[PDB]
């Protein structure tokens, strides 16, 4: 596959972007975030177009924002989803990497 980025990325929404970090991820497999699409491999943006490019919305299949931070039942894992299970076994992490503000993601 593409070699994973060693910098972090962009991650665009509709006004902020947050920046990901690839290295703290490096035991997380590829595809638990790039997902298959179509049975396919894909390393495309996730809010590329005909993915998650609904910017604006909270919620829908569509919706970048959703995929990003919905805890719930989802196809796929969510930023938020996981690291409320890793926050569960290290929460002096809660602040960093479930906070809304002040977090690792928001500053
Ligand atoms: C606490 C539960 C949080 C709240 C409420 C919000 N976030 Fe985040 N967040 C993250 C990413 C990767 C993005 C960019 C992609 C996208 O979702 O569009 C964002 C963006 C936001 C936004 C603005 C949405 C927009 O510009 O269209 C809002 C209002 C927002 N977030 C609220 C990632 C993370 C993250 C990293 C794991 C954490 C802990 C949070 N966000 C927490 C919250
Ligand atoms: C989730 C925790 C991830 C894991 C594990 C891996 N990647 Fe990743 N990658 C992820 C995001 C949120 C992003 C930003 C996409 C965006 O919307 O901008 C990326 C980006 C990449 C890219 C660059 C594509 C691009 O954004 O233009 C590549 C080439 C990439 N990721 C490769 C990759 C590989 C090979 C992985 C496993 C070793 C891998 N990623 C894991 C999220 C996550
Ligand atoms: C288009 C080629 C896509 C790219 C690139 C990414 N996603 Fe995706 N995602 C896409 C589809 C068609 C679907 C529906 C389910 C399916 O697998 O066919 C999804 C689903 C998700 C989900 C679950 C959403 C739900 O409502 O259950 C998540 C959590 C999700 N996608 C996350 C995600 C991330 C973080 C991506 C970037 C690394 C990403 N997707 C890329 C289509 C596409
Ligand atoms: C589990 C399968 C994960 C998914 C999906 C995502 N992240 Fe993650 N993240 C995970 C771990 C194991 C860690 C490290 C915790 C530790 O023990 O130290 C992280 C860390 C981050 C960080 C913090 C890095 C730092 O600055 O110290 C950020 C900013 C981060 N993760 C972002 C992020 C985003 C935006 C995700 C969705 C695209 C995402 N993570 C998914 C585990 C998992």
């Amino acid at each position: 596959a593409p070699a994973v980025p060693d910098k972090p990325v962009e991650v665009k929404g509709s006004q902020k972007t947050v920046m990901f970090p690839h290295a703290p991820h490096e035991k997380v497999e590829c595809v638990t975030c790039h997902h298959l699409v179509d049975g396919k491999e894909s390393y495309a943006k996730c809010g590329s177009s005909g993915c998650h490019d609904d910017l604006t919305a909270k919620k829908g299949e569509k919706s970048l924002y959703y995929v990003v931070h919905a805890r719930g039942e989802l196809k796929h894992t969510s930023c938020l989803a996981c690291h409320s299970k890793v926050v569960a076994e290290k929460p002096e992490l809660k602040k960093d990497l479930t906070g809304c503000a002040k977090s690792k993601c928001h500053p």
